[PDB]
């Protein structure tokens, strides 16, 4: 569990990741899928880009990081009280997507190398740590679905 503390410090890095919900989408996803190649072909919608600058011209891929920052910002204001939001992610993930658990960590890294790029002064050690514990849980709670489902 996170303290308080740990919260304040997520919360409010994320608040200003929410001055540019579309911005943040982008970077974090096209780190994802540069570092972690294996991830793009899961994404039939995605997997024809083949450059950085395609994927950044694309709109399509900016929709999208919009959809994910807001889930994500959604399960965090819970501030671990998750239940409702997490249960339906973790059964399209499991099983419709076939997402490995692998790749919420690789998420993870592309959003802490982000909020880092676009926030320094309110993305300090300490407030990277309670980001990197937060998703942490996100991931063991998930983790423990797909357990549960048989994957
Ligand atoms: C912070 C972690 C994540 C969040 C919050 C997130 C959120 C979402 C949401 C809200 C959707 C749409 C609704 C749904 O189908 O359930 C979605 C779809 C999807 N997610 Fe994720 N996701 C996460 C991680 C990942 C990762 C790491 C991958 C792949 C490596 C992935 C692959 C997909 C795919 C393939 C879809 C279907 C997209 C489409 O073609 O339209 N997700 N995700
Ligand atoms: O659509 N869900 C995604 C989440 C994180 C990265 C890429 C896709």
């Amino acid at each position: 569990v996170l303290s308080e503390g740990e919260w304040q410090l997520v919360l409010h890095v994320w608040a200003k990741v929410e001055a540019d919900v579309a911005g943040h989408g982008q970077d974090i996803l096209i780190r994802l899928f540069k570092s972690h190649p294996e991830t793009l072909e899961k994404f039939d919608r995605f997997k024809h880009l083949k450059t950085e600058a395609e994927m950044k011209a694309s709109e399509d891929l900016k929709k999208h990081g919009v959809t994910v920052l807001t889930a994500l910002g959604a399960i965090l204001k819970k501030k671990g009280h998750h239940e409702a939001e997490l249960k339906p992610l973790a059964q399209s993930h499991a099983t419709k997507h076939k997402i490995p658990i692998k790749y919420l960590e690789f998420i993870s890294e592309a959003i802490i190398h982000v909020l880092h790029s676009r926030h320094p002064g309110n993305f300090g050690a300490d407030a990277q740590g309670a980001m990197n514990k937060a998703l942490e849980l996100f991931r063991k709670d998930i983790a423990a679905k797909y357990k549960e489902l048989g994957y």
